[PDB]
C-alpha cells in the first residue's frame, strides 16, 4: 500500500517547511508574494522531486524558465540540506 519510506516521508515535510521559509525570504527580497514566487502547490512537488538544477525545476509543473532562475536559492537550500543529510535528488525519470 505505501510507496516511499517512513523515512522519506519525514524527509519530504522537513524539506517543505524549510522551502516555506525561503520562499518568504526571497520572495520578499525580490518584492513579490511567496505564492507568486511558488504556490505551496510547486513547494509540495520541489520537496517530493528535489530539483537541484534549472532544468530539472523547470519539468516542474507550473514553472517557466524565467521562474526558474527566480527559485534558484531554493534549489540551493535542496541541494545542501539533501547533502547533509544523505537523500537522493533529481527525482525525475531522466
Ligand atoms: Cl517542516
Amino acid at each position: 500500500q505505501p510507496v516511499i519510506s517512513a523515512q522519506e516521508q519525514e524527509t519530504q515535510i522537513v524539506l517543505y517547511g524549510k522551502l516555506v521559509e525561503a520562499r518568504q525570504k526571497h520572495a520578499n527580497k525580490m518584492d513579490v508574494p511567496p505564492a507568486i514566487l511558488a504556490t505551496n502547490k510547486i513547494l509540495v512537488d520541489m520537496a517530493k522531486m528535489r530539483p537541484t538544477t534549472v532544468e530539472n525545476v523547470k519539468r516542474i509543473d507550473g514553472v517557466s524558465e524565467g521562474k526558474a532562475a527566480m527559485l534558484a536559492p531554493l534549489l540551493e537550500v535542496i541541494k545542501h540540506f539533501c547533502q547533509t543529510n544523505s537523500v537522493q535528488t533529481d527525482l525525475f525519470s531522466s
